[PDB]
């Protein structure tokens, strides 16, 4: 049953800051009530590690169980491309299913980050859009946030990365703000976190001309 | 089971009275010895027989693929009728059904804005012209670029992204030589969507 194990990477922001906790997550679905205990062995570059935390089976609303195992990884190990392998078995049975994941391969490329004010036509509205164009980046793992006056501005949404013709990625993030706050000269800033940035972070600010 | 896919009509087809929208049922991983793949088609549960099915074509992995196309009425798709494909093999009992319809909900008009390149990008040989399309529902949309009446090809568009208010937005990025932008050429983003007048709007961008 190999189409029922899924292995997920850490969130981009978690791998870029050593104070955060990046985790690789091995999920087993379609677990039967007649299945003996689900068991996990984890390996980093083929060497077994023992710090994973496995949660008890959780029943889903389709008469199956789901079992999750979570492994904390060393930021540097993930970014250096180490391979993470989850081996799933049932207690007292011999067979197993194995899944592997690692960061995408290829030379990392630094994102270029541009901020764009609202279209003049949008200035007629009650709220305006501030746009952050992030391009030229590789791999696609990236985090984008906005702030103003120290505080996180959370009325924003960000597109998934999109693959460009030269093999790098781009995306846009759109922050929506009251026109009054923009008209008043408030400074807004787009922060971007990516492994190929110096100190893994950059920011670009934008305010009324 | 996972080997059948059912695709919606193209955004432009449902929106132009001159075009013909259709839904497309596709079956893959069809073994060489498999009996004839058959299709039954239903519109809101009612069987229809006007579909047109194409014979099995081999793929690089030595499996086969079969395709059935059903023409749909514009109003049927736009009114939210459900299209069901039922795939089976001649003389065998099982069947696999897939259904598709337009997302339900009050349609909402796309607000379309064009943005010039960032001043910081102006130092490069090529620059980015941006078209923001937001506030639209459902997500079916077509976005194109032109200059001086003529289609431009060097652009990429993000998929529609679900916004916190339940509508969608996207961005389209047209890459042009710095010299063409500085020459004062006029660029235009065009958007087709059901909640636009004439189903079409165009916004210009120039220096
Ligand atoms: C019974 O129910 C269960 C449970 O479902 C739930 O309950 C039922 C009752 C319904 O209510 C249902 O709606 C509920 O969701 C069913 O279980 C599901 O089983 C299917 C398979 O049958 C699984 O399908 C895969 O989904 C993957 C994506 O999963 C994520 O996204 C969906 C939403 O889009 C979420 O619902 C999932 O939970 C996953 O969400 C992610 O979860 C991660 C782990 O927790 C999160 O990461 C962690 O997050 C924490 C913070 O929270 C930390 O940050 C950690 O550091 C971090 O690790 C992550 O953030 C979160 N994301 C989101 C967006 O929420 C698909 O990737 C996968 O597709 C692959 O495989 C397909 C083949 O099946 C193939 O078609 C795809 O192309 C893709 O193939 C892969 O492609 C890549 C490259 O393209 C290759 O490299 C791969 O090799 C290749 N793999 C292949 C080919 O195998 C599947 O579609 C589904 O995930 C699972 N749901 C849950 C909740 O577990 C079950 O099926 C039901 N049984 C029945 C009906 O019989
Ligand atoms: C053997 O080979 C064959 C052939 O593949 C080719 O050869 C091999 C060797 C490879 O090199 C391969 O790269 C080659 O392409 C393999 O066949 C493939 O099989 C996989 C499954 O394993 C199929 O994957 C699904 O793809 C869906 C999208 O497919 C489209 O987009 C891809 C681009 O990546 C194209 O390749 C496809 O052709 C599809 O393209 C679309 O085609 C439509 C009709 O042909 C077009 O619409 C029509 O267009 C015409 C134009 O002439 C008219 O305008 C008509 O009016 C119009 O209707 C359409 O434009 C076109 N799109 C584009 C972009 O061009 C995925 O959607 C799908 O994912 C879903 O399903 C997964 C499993 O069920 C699931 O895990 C996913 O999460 C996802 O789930 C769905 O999600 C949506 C929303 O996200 C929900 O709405 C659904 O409910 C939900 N379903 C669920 C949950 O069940 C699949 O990943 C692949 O399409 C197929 N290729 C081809 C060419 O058919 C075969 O697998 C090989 N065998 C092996 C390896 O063993």
């Amino acid at each position: 049953g190999a189409s029922s194990v899924f292995l997920f990477p850490p969130k981009p922001k978690d791998t870029l800051m050593i104070s955060r906790t990046p985790e690789v997550t091995c999920v087993v679905v379609d677990v039967s009530q007649e299945d003996p205990e689900v068991q996990f062995n984890w390996y980093v570059d083929g060497v077994e590690v023992h710090n994973a935390k496995t949660k008890p089976r959780e029943e889903q609303f389709n008469s199956t169980y789901r079992v999750v195992s979570v492994l904390t990884v060393l930021h540097q190990d993930w970014l250096n491309g180490k391979e993470y392998k989850c081996k799933v078995s049932n207690k007292g049975l011999p067979s197993s299913i194995e899944k592997t994941i690692s960061k995408a391969k290829g030379q990392p490329r630094e994102p270029q980050v541009y901020t764009l004010p609202p279209s003049q036509e949008e200035m007629t509205k009650n709220q305006v859009s501030l746009t952050c164009l992030v391009k030229g980046f590789y791999p696609s793992d990236i985090a984008v946030e906005w702030e103003s006056n120290g505080q996180p501005e959370n009325n924003y949404k960000t597109t998934p990365p999109v693959l460009d013709s030269d093999g790098s990625f781009f995306l846009y993030s759109r922050l929506t703000v009251d026109k009054s706050r923009w008209q008043e000269g408030n400074v807004f800033s787009c922060s971007v976190m990516h492994e190929a940035l110096h100190n893994h972070y950059t920011q670009k600010s934008l305010s009324l001309s």
